């Protein structure tokens, strides 16, 4: 893509230690599964592209980007060492839409019905084994 976008979040590191867990196992397939094919995920399937989207200040003010392909990627690709990293990075998600766009504005909403989401599945997330 542009060269005004940052390069993406990492999703491949050989240096990285790895593992699969019984609970990142259930983050890739209740959590993403559940997330990525509502209606609203549309905004937070990639990167966000300031520039195709007009928005010059987007990683000015957004320094911790994070999306749900790259934790599609990140957990199908086993980034992770355990669940806490790839809830962080959901978290990330969200707060960054809270942070760079008005409350109300169209998606935020969207946003809030995922994490409302994300929220019941993560309640339940399972006790490691
Ligand atoms: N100068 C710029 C930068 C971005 Br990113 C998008 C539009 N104009």
């Amino acid at each position: 893509g542009s060269h005004m976008n940052p390069p993406p979040p990492e999703t491949s590191n050989p240096n990285k230690p790895k593992r699969q867990t019984n609970q990142l196992q259930y983050l890739l397939r209740v959590v993403l599964k559940t997330l990525w094919k509502h209606q609203f995920a549309w905004p937070f399937q990639q990167p966000v592209d300031a520039v195709k989207l007009n928005l010059p200040d987007y990683y000015k003010i957004i320094k911790t980007p994070m999306d749900m392909g790259t934790i599609k990627k990140r957990l199908e690709n086993n980034y992770y060492w355990n669940a806490q990293e790839c809830i962080q990075d959901f978290n990330t998600m969200f707060t960054n839409c809270y942070i760079y766009n008005k409350p109300g504005d169209d998606i935020v909403l969207m946003a809030e019905a995922l994490e409302k989401l994300f929220l019941q599945k993560i309640n339940e997330l399972p006790t490691e084994e």
